[PDB]
């Protein structure tokens, strides 16, 4: 019989959502070389992933609209382009299906989609194929979408530090950690926020939900709770397969620089590429780093150099590196790095915990607040920066706590324990090995 298995894949076609889904598809394509995988992105998302990159023969890339009509210039805010893409609806997605079917000469048998592309469920239902939702965000935030009314009520009535005890396994989460998007009502609501708020109804319709994380690190009650809500909950190890990686020149000599430093002595600072930090916090970060005296590597966008204190880079040049880019995977795996100062983006956190690096957290956006809370109060492998925003005195205190003080020993010890848990999780007997096989059979059975 001719193999006619054909998986269509819809990323959420924006930055941090792209590599984790390609990573998963690469793994699936390698184990099932007789199966077609059709990756459907926008021109900009395809450029982002596939420019420098060779892909296996059974992965083909197709392009659909980004929802930005020619001539339009989106405002400088991180939600507009998301709304515009989501507004293109299932018909834009079906144009992708058409291209994939025409090239492969095979009807689609299964869809894998980033959970945020909820229109792809309608597409799957129209084709009568299974819909597999992919979750590359903070694993724990899944629970929020099944409890929106309780969360809104508590956030409106209760104290800011009140705990969300109604979420099994997640009683450490607080009102103040909740994504603002899920609370906004009226004019503040966006197509993006409305889409996220529909996840409680959308996700149980998925044949399986695939979580890009380590099941062994999530609270067991949370995992049980999610299993009770979904048809199938599968964890696939988020670590990069070799084909995802693109060999890169360490232009700034980060690793060599780190080689000259003592074990667990260096602060690696990176606060993301999606929301601009308030300039006053950028200044605060610089002042604290300089005053702390600790060695540091700060990955900072070029456009922010002009707001750093005059002479800061020059005065710290003998103990710090302020650079536009670092090979973060390699930096976080370097033994010299003793703390990761982070906005708590999901992939950053994944890399930090898998390498045993404790964190100082300043969540800015989305579910970063959930991640920060899990890091501090559940895993206990870090702290939310003293003050909840970067200040010179507060950040200096957090740096000392984690890097040098005996009071930070528990956190340092916990980071090593969590690293060992991850190492055993990605092993041949971890849950994920079985869950990956389960996913493969869903695709082969479709
Ligand atoms: O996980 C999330 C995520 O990735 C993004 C995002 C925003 C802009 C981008 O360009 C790319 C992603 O927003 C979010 C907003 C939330 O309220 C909750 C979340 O969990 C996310």
């Amino acid at each position: 019989m001719k193999n006619k298995q054909h998986v269509a894949i819809f990323p959420f076609p924006f930055g941090s959502h792209l590599p984790p889904l390609l990573n998963l598809v690469l793994k699936l394509a390698h184990i099932a070389p007789n199966t077609s995988f059709s990756f459907i992105g926008t021109h900009s998302s395809n450029a982002f992933l596939f420019t420098k990159r060779h892909i296996p023969n059974n992965i083909r890339v197709f392009t659909i609209s980004d929802g930005i009509p020619e001539g339009h210039v989106p405002a400088n805010n991180p939600i507009e382009k998301l709304d515009l893409f989501l507004s293109t609806g299932p018909d834009n997605l079906r144009k992708g299906i058409e291209l994939a079917v025409a090239e492969t000469k095979q009807s689609v048998t299964c869809i894998i989609a980033d959970a945020f592309v909820t229109s792809s469920l309608l597409v799957a239902q129209t084709l009568n194929v299974p819909w597999i939702a992919f979750w590359p965000n903070v694993s724990c935030s899944l629970s929020l979408y099944f409890n929106i009314d309780l969360i809104r009520d508590k956030c409106s009535k209760d104290a800011k530090n009140a705990t969300l005890d109604f979420l099994p396994g997640l009683s450490k989460l607080r009102v103040e950690d909740v994504p603002q998007d899920m609370l906004d009502v009226g004019e503040k609501e966006t197509l993006f926020s409305r889409t996220l708020n529909s996840l409680g109804v959308v996700l149980p319709q998925a044949k399986a939900v695939v979580v890009n994380f380590f099941a062994e690190l999530d609270p067991p009650l949370f995992v049980k709770y999610m299993r009770s809500k979904l048809q199938s909950l599968l964890y696939v190890v988020p670590l990069p397969c070799p084909q995802l990686l693109l060999p890169e020149i360490d232009s700034n000599g980060c690793l060599s620089w780190l080689d000259s430093k003592s074990s667990r002595s260096v602060a690696y600072v990176c606060f993301g590429t999606v929301v601009s930090p308030p300039p006053q916090e950028v200044v605060a970060v610089a002042e604290a780093l300089e005053e702390s005296g600790f060695p540091f590597v700060w990955a900072l966008k070029e456009s922010l150099l002009s707001i750093l204190p005059k002479g800061f880079v020059e005065r710290t040049s003998t103990r710090g590196k302020v650079v536009s880019w670092v090979p973060q995977s390699h930096v976080l795996s370097h033994g010299s790095v003793g703390v990761f100062v982070t906005h708590c983006g999901a992939n950053s956190v994944m890399e930090s915990v898998s390498n045993g690096v404790p964190m100082i957290c300043r969540p800015f956006f989305g579910d970063q607040g959930i991640a920060a809370r899990v890091i501090q109060d559940i895993w206990e492998v870090g702290v939310i920066v003293e003050g909840k925003v970067f200040t010179k005195n507060g950040f200096v205190k957090s740096l000392n706590l984690i890097l040098v003080q005996e009071d930070g020993k528990k956190i340092r010890d916990n980071a090593l324990k969590v690293k060992q848990i991850v190492q055993d999780a990605v092993g041949p007997h971890g849950q994920a090995a079985e869950d990956f096989n389960t996913l493969v059979e869903v695709i082969s059975s479709s």
